[PDB]
């Protein structure tokens, strides 16, 4: 009794009885699998469709063809054949794309305005009807792929990634490049006379079936309008009936196994990798046993393996557990960076986890952990926090391939029978003669005598000699290790407190003494068993110089170190912690369910009040945190840049180099003495906000506040004999260039800042609309276009209630071209803004509009957004709606003469800066630039210029 | 053979070897006694002219006479009877005078441009001629008067000057009151028909006679050419043959004695005040009876009386000596401040005060002592540093009435005799039967009875209990009191070192460390065995916080409190110290003969390095700083006022309010833990400067670094990471006002500030030459015309690197009041300057370019002209050639210009701040002026203001 175009709908799709979104899934006649959302409230709607196909489908000779073709989707339909109809079509209604290739995988994803979610959808929909792979944008768009495929090229994490499969079975799949790159997408192909055109195509029309699609759309509308809507453009997508792609046999055989790999990093890391081919393990998902074992193998604190191989000096931290491969196959992984000592005892590392996993075989399966995880999923699931519409549908059109309609929400938390022989089945892989093992280290460098052909990845291969095999076969039972006790810190509480008579709609200052102030809200909208606990305790001594700095850090790493064991139980119950030195103290947070916040605060409150130093760990820590600076070195350019200009506009920073000079004169008896010194005068500033009473939020602020007096001998610190740091102030006209050079990477990286004003309602707003109209041609000109590179980046940048207009680049080009080419740009924009009509303008300010006033859908982004004002000093908590009432009433001259103010190249109030770094080695008509002054020394451009006030609170 | 007009000539003048001036003594026919001096070297020359007559010999009914009447001599002459001609004419001239009247001289002086001396001395001439005194103008400046007189009413040094007066025979010409007011010199006089006028006539023709006057020329003209001039001028001054007024009678009598006050004070001070009538000591000035006894009395350190009330805690300083009286009586003094068990024990300290008496009675006078400040006195004279003309020649003006025109400048330093007996006769005065003691106390108020009628001070007297009496005359021998040992500190190498080959015109940077940089000059000009050793010891530790700074300066106060005894001879020797905590931490400073230097920095430097607080010490010293706090509040309204704009403009400053409060949480411990934190890590800036090599100039601060290095440990701190304070930025036509009441004055004290620029060679000039065009006129305007108040001060306020223009003044009228009648000013100086010939005009050019390059006469005025260039780090050595050169080219309309961008009432870039400070109980047109934003909380005010660069070393 369907529409003819439904072979099925299902009406029952088990979701948590707290979420209040209304589900239908649905299966197509052409057997697209389907889930709608209906949610009335949302200000966004959005889709996601996932190709159930991938990377692993490349043909042999173009690798990165189901990449490229992702890409080239979004650059014109016959329908739409506009190159970027459908990102600007999103820009100018409030909503972003993207997508990703794996594997098996191709998931297009977009948000928009809940009002134009069918104009979207619809033009979303001719990606799969009716391509058009122009010539003229595919010759263009490979430099993207190439320059994403540069972007990695350098990063450790990529080059592993790639490593592990150019070192399976040739013959699989499995080993193929997924990135692909200029060469492979055209040099190569052109040399052989294959039209990648011809191939995009064919791949396209063999692959791009209903019956491997799976789609999820959440707007507004009914679940029957979303219905009609969605059998609209979908229900004529063509079933080619292509068979689902399959891979049986392991990527690793014999030949594969017992080996170790001597690799050489780009960052200086010290790191274990051990893997065993497993089968797949996802048809037995309602047990989950490779998480079974993945749980109790990678567990942290008393007993663990962790623990053990920390004591011992070798390891930091440990990751374990199961790792997905592809329809067939599966690894299990057991990773851990390694201490100076670690590396030397890599053999002896492996044999103890070996020892653990015998205690496990000898142990066997253990009921009570296997319903300990399960209720814990079970509670996570009910009381999970609602999602942002975009990251949900993307999720759940690649959950469709998997599980039954009525069980794509709750599969992957809700487990049902423990099955202790499949535990077994998989706890049988993990063995020595199973095993491949990585060893990650610059001590390996210029002896190696292999090279990776995508990454260049320089390595060496050998087989782990017959002794040593057996030496971990005969690993016997550690009596060290032990099972997890039990998790005290399940929640058992979950009873939402009614709200308060007096509740406020933003958090209010309920107490303002000389030592603490705290702002507190009742959670009035989530109405979820959970609260978010911050704290910033202000205190000189943190950042009064480098060595200090050096100092505070180190103090929270060993704390953290210390409590680890401890709180990951809490962890693992859905109660979280972060701990961090900031330039005006330290900070503290605890989030998750509310119910047994006390103990964790408590319990770290006390630590940090009594904190005994052991002389091993912090030889450690601080080993590791010097090696932490000088790998900064390391990181991309474009993050290099954008570091820069933080220090440089900030009155007082100190840079990775003074600390790293400053960190040698850190020592055990320095420190300790530091500690109580850093404890001895304090002010707190807190939000507690969430599901609690103002009652409870006061007890939780005392219980912090009389800990650290009794235990630290805290004294008040006055609030105003505190010293806050201004913004440097830039000249009228003025030109400063910031040069440093990459050691890594042969890209560049670029960060251009122009200065505007103090923050307020109207200057916030000129900013915000105007680059919300520049937001889409930047990406359209300098990247789609011009393809200067994969990152190129326009926006707002906001700091110690200053603001600007920032672009970021990363590019194979040098800074002197990107330059002129961002002020072609801005060019371009004002004459593109002198030509706008009213109704594109009135577009881009409800575009933005909605971004602004679009509200947070949890808790701890809710809380998040309060932090912001408080930790700035604004307390603004209305400033959305304000901020958007006067966002409406700008007009295009607003605009124009706010452009040639303050960021027209002639413009009188120009206040630009320029941070380039560069790499390793070193159209539309661009103006003649100024001469910039450079920096050569930031301390002495800073003492030369003004400092801005400091922003009035409301 | 001499000159008609010249009784006498004295060609043998004895002068110290080192003195290149030339010297020649006359003694006119006409009675004036004369001391010329030729310095060919001399930019400024200068004359003084000291009357024999004071206020002892004014009329009994018109009190104040004397000074009413030297006023008066400024303001009008028959040759020159324009009321500010003298006044004037030394502004135009880089010139200056100042007068001042005691009990039995009035002295008046003046210095100005060497080429202009006889026109100067010509007009000052005229004063002992033909004074005007013109009623239009004895009306007005009795205001002046009355305003001075009301100036020191709250100053408690003031009050008991004349209390002690107004306690003494009534009938004793002792017992008047100096500085007469508006009521003696007018309201008085008026009431009974007298006419102050021919008053002022009848003083000024029968005490103002030449047989009276001594007079002191110095100028670089030949001793010959001076002669001739100063007989021109003087010899026609009339001798009435007045007698010289003679005093035998003692102020105090019996009735008089044995006598004990007590006194309110304004301040919360602790006194006791020990006086004894001794007779007039002057004729025996080459052995100085009562000062060898003021110098044993009065020793400080070991053995010492000071020493032992110190130890039992009662006292923290002591002053003992001979007092002057007046011709025919003098007195000797014990003066100590009081700690709070001290004020309980007042009569035993009087008793331990005898009893230190007692030794010296039974010990007898000590050779060896006096021959040791025999020779102390004449390596002082020897090596006396080179003095401004301007006290110079007032101080040898007085010293002409009381020794040969051959001994003028000798007498007072050189002893020859030791005499025995007058020792002995001047200690027979020193006993019970002949003491007055005075007690000054908060805890006496509202329980006197009795009002001096001058100052209003509130008293009690009552007569020493004869059981009192009779103790302190049966008063023992206390074996804890000892006789000084000898000095070691007495230098004894005065070679001055041969200037090095390299020595340089200016310091010269020559160690450039992490831990220390020291700046260096041999003195190539002044050649005396002196050096300047000047360290500033930066630690972010000293100014972190109120608290912080309170424990800075403990620990000085506590540091000297402790070197007190052992430096004591050091200073005795010419050897002198200076140590305090500043806002970047510590600044030490020796001065004195270069011979025994490395003694005493040593000595005091080992001294902070291993410092061991006594308990009772640090709470004595603690009760007195707290008090210091409180105390500021009796401070005058106009210091007030310069007080609180210095802590408004800069970016970080704690209050005396701030830093009360924050004084209670400083302990013995939590100071204890301070130091080694506070010495842990150190820059060290330093000028070296004098009779040193380079290589002892490094000898000097390796022996400072290394000791603080081996005793706390000390390590560098990088000059990089040292932050520094910015200054204010005002807003432009920007008005604030901050308002504060003084609680103690029935006068405001206002600061008005105009904020131009920061520092720069034409800034500075623009600045200084307005200054100087409008300095007298200010003066003449505001005070002399308008009689706004004693202190009307107007000219350059510089710190932080920026500047402006300030008036201080200090008045019975209202801050609004001030204000207008200011603003009144600006309008006329403007278009005075408008109006100023180009002959004025260059001469306020010529003026303030003699003034600004008028050379250090001294090595510790050289060496503090070089700290404030390091001290602001400018380091700009030759900035007077440069700034005079700049200062040359300048013109009207320069000015004019000037004055209009930055300082008139509708100027563009006015940034006005406006200080007032309330009285206790709180014509030219001037213009409207805008409403002020006004201050009331000096944190808020500069959170929300721009800071200024720092300026650009050099
Ligand atoms: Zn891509
Ligand atoms: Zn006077």
């Amino acid at each position: 009794m369907n529409n003819p175009a439904i072979q099925r709908i299902e009406d029952h799709i088990v979701k948590s009885p707290e979420d209040k979104r209304e589900y239908r899934g649905l299966e197509l006649a052409n057997g697209i699998k389907v889930l709608l959302i209906s949610d009335p409230t949302t200000d966004k709607s959005s889709a996601a469709l996932d190709v159930h196909i991938g990377s692993l489908s490349d043909p042999p000779n173009i690798p990165g063809l189901s990449h490229f073709c992702e890409h080239m989707l979004f650059l014109g339909t016959k329908k739409y054949p506009k190159e970027n109809e459908y990102s600007q079509f999103l820009s100018e209604h409030a909503g972003s794309s993207n997508a990703f290739t794996s594997g098996e995988h191709t998931n297009y994803y977009f948000d928009v305005s809940h009002e134009h979610l069918e104009g979207a959808l619809d033009r979303f929909a001719q990606f799969f009807l009716c391509p058009l792979f122009d010539a003229s944008c595919k010759d263009r768009e490979v430099n993207a792929v190439d320059s994403e495929h540069e972007k990695n090229v350098m990063n450790d994490a990529w080059r592993l990634f790639q490593l592990e499969k150019a070192t399976g079975n040739p013959k699989h799949p499995f080993s193929k490049f997924g990135t692909g790159n200029k060469y492979t997408l055209e040099t190569r192909p052109n040399q052989e006379g294959i039209d990648v055109r011809e191939e995009l195509l064919k791949f396209h029309s063999t692959y791009y079936s209903s019956n491997l699609m799976a789609i999820c759309v959440l707007g507004r509308e009914s679940l029957d309008d979303l219905t009609n809507l969605v059998v609209k453009l979908f229900s004529e997508v063509e079933n080619k009936n292509v068979p689902l792609p399959e891979f049986p046999e392991h990527p690793f055989q014999e030949e594969h196994l017992k080996q170790l790999y001597k690799i050489v990093p780009i960052k200086d890391i010290r790191n274990l990798y051990v893997t065993f081919p497993i089968p797949d393990l996802q048809q037995y998902y309602k047990s989950n046993p490779g998480h079974y074992l993945g749980h109790l193998i990678g567990h942290e604190g008393p007993g663990s393996l962790l623990s053990e191989l920390k004591s011992k000096g070798w390891v930091n931290t440990l990751v374990g557990g199961q790792k997905e491969g592809a329809r067939g196959f599966m690894f299990f992984i057991i990773n851990v960076d390694l201490t100076e000592e670690g590396l030397l005892h890599v053999e002896d590392i492996i044999l103890h986890m070996f020892q653990y996993i015998q205690k496990l075989r000898a142990e066997g399966p253990q009921e009570w952990v296997f319903q300990e995880c399960k209720d814990l999923n079970a509670v996570a699931f009910r009381f999970k926090d609602k999602e942002r519409p975009r990251g949900y549908t993307s999720k759940i059109a690649g959950k469709l391939h998997y599980y039954p309609l009525n069980g794509v929400l709750t599969a992957e938390y809700l487990l049902e029978e423990f099955r202790p022989d499949l535990i077994d089945m998989v706890l049988d892989k993990l063995r020595p003669e199973n095993v491949r093992v990585a060893i990650v280290s610059k001590s390996f460098e210029g002896k190696t005598d292999r090279t990776e052909q995508w990454y260049g990845t320089q390595y060496k291969q050998e087989a782990i000699p017959e002794d040593v095999i057996q030496k971990w076969q005969n690993a016997d039972l550690n009596g060290k290790f032990k099972l997890p006790t039990k998790n005290e810190f399940i929640p058992t509480n979950f009873e939402i407190l009614a709200l308060e008579k007096d509740a406020t709609p933003y958090p209010a200052l309920i107490k303002d003494t000389a030592m603490s102030k705290l702002w507190f809200k009742q959670d009035d909208k989530f109405f979820l068993p959970k609260a978010c606990l911050n704290f910033e305790f202000f205190s000189p001594f943190a950042y009064v110089d480098p060595l200090h700095c050096n100092m505070a850090y180190l103090y929270l790493e060993l704390l953290k170190d210390s409590l680890n064991e401890y709180a990951y139980a809490a962890e693992l119950a859905g109660l979280s912690y972060d701990l961090q030195n900031t330039i005006y103290g330290m900070y503290l947070s605890v989030k998750g369910y509310n119910d047994k916040q006390p103990i964790l605060l408590k319990k770290i409150t006390e630590k940090m009040a009594t904190f005994e130093i052991d002389k091993k760990r912090f030889e450690i820590i601080k080993e590791a945190y010097m090696r932490s600076l000088n790998n900064f070195r390391a990181e991309q350019p474009h993050q290099h840049a954008m570091y820069y200009l933080r220090l440089l506009m900030t009155e007082v920073a100190w840079t990775k180099d003074e600390l790293k000079e400053a960190l040698d004169d850190v020592t055990l008896p320095r420190l300790k003495a530091f500690i109580p010194q850093l404890l001895s005068r304090l002010h707190i500033e807190a939000l507690l906000h969430g599901n609690i009473t103002k009652q409870a939020a006061l007890g939780v602020m005392q219980m912090v506040e009389d800990t650290l007096i009794e235990h630290a001998h805290t004294k008040p610190l006055l609030p105003s004999q505190l010293v806050r740091y201004r913004e440097v102030q830039l000249p009228d006209r003025g030109w400063f260039v910031y040069q440093r050079r990459n050691e890594v990477h042969n890209n560049c990286g670029i960060e251009i800042y122009y200065q505007t004003d103090m923050q307020s309602t109207s200057e916030n707003m000129f900013l915000e609309l105007f680059c919300q109209i520049i937001s889409e041609p930047c990406f359209n000109t300098l990247r789609t276009k011009e393809q200067l590179g994969y990152i190129v980046f326009s926006g707002p940048r906001r700091a110690n209630g200053i603001q600007g207009l920032r672009f970021i680049i990363q590019s194979e080009k040098p800074p002197h071209y990107l330059e002129s080419r961002v002020e072609a740009f801005l060019i371009t924009m004002e004459k593109a803004i002198e030509d706008m009509t009213e109704e594109a303008f009135q577009k881009h300010i409800q575009a933005l509009a909605i971004r602004r006033l679009d509200k947070p859908k949890k808790l701890s982004a809710e809380c998040a957004k309060y932090w912001g004002e408080i930790i700035s000093q604004q307390y603004n908590y209305d400033r959305d709606n304000i901020e958007v009432a006067y966002l409406k009433t700008l007009s295009k001259d607003d605009i124009i003469k706010f452009y040639k103010e303050m960021l027209a190249v002639d413009a009188p109030r120009r206040h630009k800066v320029s941070v380039h770094v560069l790499a390793r080695e070193m159209l539309s008509e661009a103006p003649p630039l100024p001469q910039p002054e450079v920096i050569h020394n930031m301390t002495e451009f800073k003492r030369g210029l003004p400092l801005f006030p400091l922003v009035k609170p409301h």
